[PDB]
Order: C-alpha cells, then structure tokens, then sequence
C-alpha cells in the first residue's frame, strides 16, 4: 500500500517560522496536496485548547497518529503532499515517520530575533514573548542523524523561502 | 466552543463536477482554510480501496465522523472553512451537520452530459461510463428541505464557477 513513488513533505519549525504562509504558496505552485495539521485534533483536544489550556504530549498522541494516517491517504493519489506540523520534538517526528518511509521533513529554520520580528509585524496582533520562548525551548532541532530532514533559511523574503522550499522539494 | 461567526462550506457533488479544482482557487483567493476530505479516510479504508474493494456505507461512518470532527477544528480559528467531500447521500450530509450548526454545503450541480465531457477532457485518462452513472445513481440531490445547501451551476467555465462559488459564499 505504500507508493514509494510519491512523497510527503512536512513543514516544521516553531510558531512564526513560516509553515502555513509558505506551504500554501508551494502547494499552489507545484499544484499539490496540502493539509494543515492543526485540523486533525480530536474533539477532546479542541475543547481543551478552547478552555484556554495547553494540550500535553498524551493529547498529541492521537493527533499525530491521525496525521500519520492522513499522510498515508494523501500519497495514494498525489506525488507531492505537504502537511504543516511544527513537530518540535523528535518523538512527534517518529510518530509521523512510522509506516511512512516516503515521508520527510522540511525545516524552516531561523533564530529568535528573526521570528520575533515576524510576529510583531502581525497587524493588530499583540505580541507576547513567553509564547515564543516556549517554542524555542521545546524545539529539539533535528540533528544530522535525522537524515530525512531537509532545511530552509527563512531569513529571506517569503518568496525566497518559497523558492528554496521548492528546490529542496525538486532536489 | 462552536464559533457561530465562522462558517464551514462543504463542496459537494459528483466525482467530475470540479470539487477540488474549484475549492483550491476559492481557498487561494479568499485566503481561507481548505481541507480535502479524501485525506481523512481511516488506514483501513485506504487498504480496502487499494485491494480494489469499494467502500460501503459502514466504512464511511468513521470517516465522516472524522470529517465532522475536522469541521469542528477548522472553524475555531477561521471564518470560512471549505471541505471537499462529495456528500452524495442525505445521510452523509446529516452526519457532517451533527455538532456543526455552523456548516453548509455548496452543490457543484451539473447534469450527466456536462460532467462526462469534462472527465474525458484530460489526456491519457481512460473514462469509464458506469463509474459516473453510479455516481448519479448514488447522488441524492439536496432537496428544498435541506436549507443550508447552496448550489452553483457548473455549466459555466472554471472561472465563473469559482466566481459563483465565491458569490454563494459571500451572498
Ligand atoms: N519569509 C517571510 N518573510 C516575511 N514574512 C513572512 C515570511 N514567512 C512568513 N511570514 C509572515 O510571518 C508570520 C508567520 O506566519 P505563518 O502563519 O506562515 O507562520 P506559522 O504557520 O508557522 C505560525 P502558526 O503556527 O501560528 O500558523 C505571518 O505574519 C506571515 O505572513
Ligand atoms: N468549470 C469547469 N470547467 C472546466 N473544467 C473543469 C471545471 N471544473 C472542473 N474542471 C476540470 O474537470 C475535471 C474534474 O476536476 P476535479 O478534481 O475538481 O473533479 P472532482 O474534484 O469532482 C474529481 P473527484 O471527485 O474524483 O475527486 C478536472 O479536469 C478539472 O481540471
Ligand atoms: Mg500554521
Ligand atoms: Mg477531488
């Protein structure tokens, strides 16, 4: 059932790195299957985040399995599938990876100052620092041993970010 | 938790009526969320479909509930959610409705003569007649009693269907 002929790409990196804004554009450009993973949490998770609370790792178990399932579905009918999922921790990455030998990660890498500048430029959006500091703390950048991780420089205008993304895709 | 100010539109209709192509531009242009519902089929379904066996109405139970779920999730954080899914039988429509008072359908409506010339329009595609008859055989036209169903006439070129879809959306 796994078409090793088709591929699935997971845009990752903290909140503010560019996942959504670049992924939209790439799928539109290569004309491909794109799925935002924020969309697959179980009804239980939506209420907990709505009740103002942070999901914990157990809550992410069923979500990432759903996403992994969704990875499975996209690559039956598309050669290029993009899924947005910040996936900061190396164990989430293994939850996605399992049974998907054809899934790989594209990591939109930047440092703090760059990503901070990016979110405060959100018109009307009040920017809270602790949130981004938790994102860096949680982030367990994939090492060299994570060999299905490709990497991208977000320090570049979106469109450059876009183009690089396409390259590492067509590379 | 149901944000009655954000809405989900399901692009329904037969296979061939433009569900995915129309929904991608409406998502692009409206800058809104788009989930294609093929991708939420349980690992079981991917295999039943792969082995070649059709799905019955039992195997869609779990899939449409996942989608209903997904609908819930998209409208927490977006005012306009579009979900592609054929939605042929009234029952499938009822199942997506459940829990989601803030959901609606946009019926990419056409007749047989039209959808067929279209599916045949792509090169290298070997078009099977029964496959679309069945489609129409299966179809349970949203009747006038289903008042969250809007309809868009497809006997119109791609762009007016995009434009009309957008109208029913902003209407
Ligand atoms: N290369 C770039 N240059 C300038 N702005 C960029 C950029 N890439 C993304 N942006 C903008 O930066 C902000 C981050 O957006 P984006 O929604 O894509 O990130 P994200 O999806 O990773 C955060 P979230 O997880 O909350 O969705 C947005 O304001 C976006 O328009
Ligand atoms: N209004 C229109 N004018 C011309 N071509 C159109 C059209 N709407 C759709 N198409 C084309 O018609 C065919 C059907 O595409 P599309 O993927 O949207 O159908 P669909 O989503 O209903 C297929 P399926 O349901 O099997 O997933 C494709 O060739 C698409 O490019
Ligand atoms: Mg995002
Ligand atoms: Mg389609």
């Amino acid at each position: 059932t796994t078409n090793h002929d088709h591929h699935i790409y997971v845009l990752m990196g903290v909140s503010g790195s560019g996942k959504s804004a670049v992924a939209s554009e790439v799928a539109h450009q290569l004309h491909a299957a794109f799925l935002d993973g924020d969309f697959l949490h179980p009804r239980r998770n939506i209420e907990k985040m709505a009740s103002g609370e942070p999901l914990n790792d157990d809550d992410r178990k069923p979500w990432l399995q759903a996403l992994n399932d969704a990875a499975f579905a996209m690559q039956r009918t598309n050669k290029v599938s993009l899924i947005v999922c910040s996936a900061l921790k190396k164990h989430y990455r293994d939850l996605l990876r399992e049974g998907n030998p054809n899934l790989s990660f594209i990591y939109l890498k930047g440092d703090f100052d760059v990503i901070e500048s990016r979110l405060k430029a959100r018109k009307g959006h009040f920017f809270k620092t602790q949130m981004l500091v938790t994102q860096f703390e949680t982030l367990q950048e994939p090492g060299a041993d994570e060999t299905d991780v490709l990497v991208v420089d977000i320090d570049q205008p979106l469109e450059g970010v876009v183009a690089s993304t396409i390259e590492v895709i067509k590379k």
